[PDB]
């Protein structure tokens, strides 16, 4: 072994122009034998002429043979720590330019099985700016290739919110979303999703993909065989939802959404649930398409079988509560939920063992569903008003004397709401006022929150078109209250706060 070799290295040491296009093949036959080729490690100035010669040299072969060794050095431990120490890492990150294909493919190769097995790779290649040389690379067509570089970039990008930015700066999300459109290679758009996966929970990156039209990129793979493909996809869109609700062509993403809802993986449903209900917030265009593809029926479905796993029902109720609301097809919407028989399970909601997150959307979505008339009775018979008298009077008590990340003062002014449209069937008021909740509801107009006060005015005005009601309401002292109420900011206050007093005159 070390016979040649030590002869061998010397041969490559010397160097020069005309020496190095046959050392760099020589060695790359010697590389090609391991038995010489653990001889090639080991001497410090040999690996360290290899990776010297590469980068300087200009001939047609150029960086091959010398960069064809240092990818059969990659394969082995101690040819690791010898490439680490000879700075081939600087050097290999130089050739992430070079022109070659063979070269671009046994740079990115040895760079890789460096920043898996080798300790400090990562930091290395981002001082000498891989970082922006790989996103670069992320324009080439084969994809093996393309999936060695984006496997890199997630490496050195985890756990970096410095690389996350970096990659960002140099095009990263708009280049990534690309090969998710364009490439069916499992394994290249796997570790794509891998690397918008690690930048979706990036602030400044989340808004870059998503204008990327990253969204409807992730739909495109949520019906593949593969399923750690659908799941990084589905982890994605979910960072990503909050910040795409001005995003169009969500016809096809949100149509798939909706059948994901049945699936028997909880990642799966809980994912779709979340992005569903992230896609309907403030979008009536949303709003109507989810309805259009039996949204309503499959959410019910969801909230039924997911039971006590909050995870599912609070961001399906969520979506259930905007598809409820605020767009051309809600009124249909708030009769599917009864037609699907959601308004069982949704009034059980409100009791325990419901945490306050899944609690404070279950009353905004009773709320929606009180505004059709269908809805005012079977409501009342599955109790939703005792209920909702219940919570209100406990989070008052609590607000004179951040619970789960819900404010108590939310639960005031939902359950408030809430009954603030049920009153408006006859019988309804008949048990919101045998309940003795009139001097609650005179307490609320005190209340430092305006729409405390509005949903207060309002459900006391509802009250008041009884006559035994409005003589209860002035008997509380409420005259004074909605005097002072009848000079507030709030339009609405105002308005109720009028309402109430001509109906005690």
């Amino acid at each position: 072994a070390t016979r040649a070799i030590p002869e061998l290295t010397k041969l490559l040491n010397d160097e020069d122009q005309v020496v190095v296009n046959k050392a760099a093949v020589m060695v790359h036959q010697l590389s090609k034998k391991e038995a010489s080729r653990h001889a090639i490690m080991r001497s410090p100035q040999m690996v360290s002429a290899i990776v010297r010669t590469m980068q300087n040299t200009n001939d047609v072969e150029t960086a091959r043979c010398t960069a064809g060794t240092l990818h059969n050095l990659s394969h082995h431990r101690e040819g690791l720590l010898a490439i680490f120490k000879s700075g081939g890492i600087p050097a290999l990150v130089k050739m992430l330019g070079s022109p070659v294909d063979s070269v671009l493919f046994y740079a990115i190769t040895t760079l890789h099985n460096l920043l898996l097995h080798q300790e400090g790779a990562k930091m290395a290649v981002r001082l000498a700016g891989g970082l922006q040389k790989m996103v670069a690379l992320l324009n080439k067509t084969n994809v093996k290739f393309l999936a060695i570089t984006t496997d890199c970039l997630q490496i050195l990008a985890y756990g970096n919110q410095e690389s996350k930015l970096i990659i960002l700066a140099s095009g990263g999300p708009q280049a990534l979303v690309n090969i998710m459109r364009t490439y069916t290679y499992e394994k290249l758009l796997w570790t794509t999703s891998r690397v918008l996966k690690v930048l979706s929970v990036c602030s400044s990156n989340k808004p870059a993909i998503v204008e990327a039209g990253g969204m409807q990129a992730l739909g495109l793979h949520l019906t593949d065989p593969s399923q750690r493909l659908v799941q990084n996809c589905l982890w994605t869109l979910r960072n990503l939802s909050d910040a795409a609700t001005k995003q169009e062509g969500m016809e096809g993403l949100l149509g798939t959404l909706v059948q994901l809802l049945g699936s028997d993986d909880i990642n799966v449903v809980t994912c779709a649930a979340g992005i569903l209900s992230n896609l309907t917030c403030n979008n009536y265009k949303n709003k109507m398409m989810v309805c259009q593809v039996g949204g309503i029926e499959a959410l019910v479905r969801t909230v039924l079988r997911a039971g006590d796993r909050e995870d599912i029902t609070e961001p399906a109720i969520c979506a259930l509560r905007h598809l409820t609301s605020r767009h051309q097809e809600a009124e249909m919407a708030q009769n599917a939920v009864r037609l699907h028989y959601g308004l069982p399970v949704v009034v059980k909601l409100l009791h325990p063992p419901s945490h306050w997150p899944l609690i404070k959307a279950t009353v905004g979505l009773i709320r929606n569903l009180a505004l059709c008339p269908a809805n005012h009775a079977p409501l009342r018979e599955q109790g939703a008003i005792p209920r909702l008298v219940q919570l209100l009077v406990r989070a008052h008590q609590d607000t004179q004397r951040f619970v789960e990340g819900v404010r108590m003062e939310e639960i005031v002014e939902g359950c408030t709401g809430a009954l603030h449209i049920l009153a408006r069937d006859v019988h309804n008021r008949i048990v919101i006022r045998g309940l003795n909740t009139i001097p609650l509801f005179v307490q609320l107009l005190y209340s430092p929150i305006e729409n405390i006060q509005r949903v207060a005015a309002g459900v006391l005005c509802e009250l008041a078109q009884d006559k035994e009601a409005a003589e209860a309401i002035e008997a509380e002292g409420a005259t004074a209250p909605l005097t002072e109420l009848l000079h507030s900011r709030n339009e609405g206050v105002a308005t109720y706060a009028a309402a109430v007093l001509f109906r005690m005159s």
